[PDB]
């Protein structure tokens, strides 16, 4: 079974011949992956020698709590993260209930990677690429049921005044198919890119059943390609939501928006506006803006906001299978399915 409910179709390390290992710290993860590259004779095998299912049981609450207490002290620290580079055998990193991490997971030139049930927050190194989850040149990645958090705040005197904290889920390069689902993302200024530059366009990404609260921007900052966002709960968006750029196409269906500024827009380039297809959201017409506290602002450069709340383009036939519940049901039920400690539970219409 490789159904993620989105463009990524992967089972990760849960394939045949998979080796299960328990990691009790960031260092164990690093060592476990390194050992997974050696064959029976001790020789390195390209892409990995065998599939892995790493159960992380470590807990770095102390680090997280200390950081939460002094958020402006984080950006200048050394970044901390486990790099999953060129590992294609299939790998799943799943956190044990109660586990926690003050380090990120950086996926690079790999494929078939699943990251589940990890609580990652307040990472050091916002000024030196300290991302929580990064997907670079990596197709078939599934980021599901995690809690990614920090503080939605910018400290004074940080480089570019944009480095207090890095991103939650940045996706770039040839990460052609990715599914980001059931994540509880909160207190994050820059949620996640979809293309690192104007020239970094493409990919097919699905964002479904995520609960975003108190986030400033990039849900995602899309550059070209296709994005399918369904059954997400968007609350307290302080900057802008889905920013569809460089002629990207997005299908936005059955989501719940509330207390949001510029929830669907195309700005910051002044040209090559992307398009969106809107359907089944709690918002159906502009009259609803007042009901759900949706505010719109302009930009210094030419932009397009969805203030008419109408579809501005088309969207290709959605390849995979999925059954969205109603926008009301996500608002009612989603917070109990998204995040860690939910036993990877999913929201079916039955539970609605």
């Amino acid at each position: 079974a490789t159904d993620t409910g989105g463009y990524a179709a992967t089972a990760g390390g849960n394939v045949t011949g998979a080796v299960s290992k328990t990691a009790t710290s960031m260092q164990d993860i690093v060592n476990i992956i390194d050992a997974a590259r050696l064959d029976a004779n001790g020789k390195k095998v390209k892409g990995g020698a065998y599939p892995l299912v790493i159960t992380y049981t470590g807990n770095e609450d102390s680090l997280i709590n200390a950081a939460a207490a002094n958020i402006c002290g984080q950006w200048s620290k050394d970044p901390r993260g486990v790099e999953i580079k060129e590992f294609t055998k299939g790998i799943t990193i799943i956190g044990a209930n109660g586990s926690s991490a003050n380090f990120g997971i950086w996926i690079k030139k790999s494929s078939d990677v699943v990251v589940q049930n990890m609580r990652i927050g307040y990472l050091p190194g916002g000024a030196k690429d300290g991302d929580m989850i990064r997907v670079d040149d990596s197709p078939n990645v599934w980021v599901d049921h995690n809690e990614l958090f920090a503080a939605n705040h910018e400290c004074d005197g940080t480089p570019d005044n944009d480095t207090t904290f890095e991103s939650a889920v940045d996706i770039k390069g040839a990460s052609n198919t990715v599914t980001v689902s059931y994540n509880y993302i909160h207190g994050v200024k820059k949620v996640g890119l979809d293309g690192s530059s104007s020239s970094d366009t493409g990919r097919n990404i699905t964002y479904h059943h995520n609960y975003y609260n108190d986030v400033n921007a990039r849900l995602p900052l899309q550059r070209g390609g296709l994005v399918h966002a369904y059954n997400n709960l968007y609350t307290n968006i302080t900057g802008s939501g889905l920013n569809v750029r460089q002629n990207g196409q997005a299908l936005i269906e059955n989501n719940w928006f509330e207390k949001a500024i510029n929830p669907v827009t195309s700005r910051y380039d002044g040209k090559n506006f992307g398009t969106w297809v809107l359907k089944g959201n709690n918002i159906t017409k502009p009259a609803d803006f007042s009901t759900y506290s949706i505010t719109w602002t302009a930009d210094t450069k030419p932009y397009v906001n969805a203030d008419s709340w109408t579809s501005t383009g088309t969207f290709p036939t959605v390849a995979y299978n999925y059954s969205p519940v109603s926008a009301q049901c996500v608002k009612d039920k989603l917070p109990g399915y998204a995040g860690v400690g939910k036993n990877l539970a999913t929201l079916t219409s039955t539970a609605c």
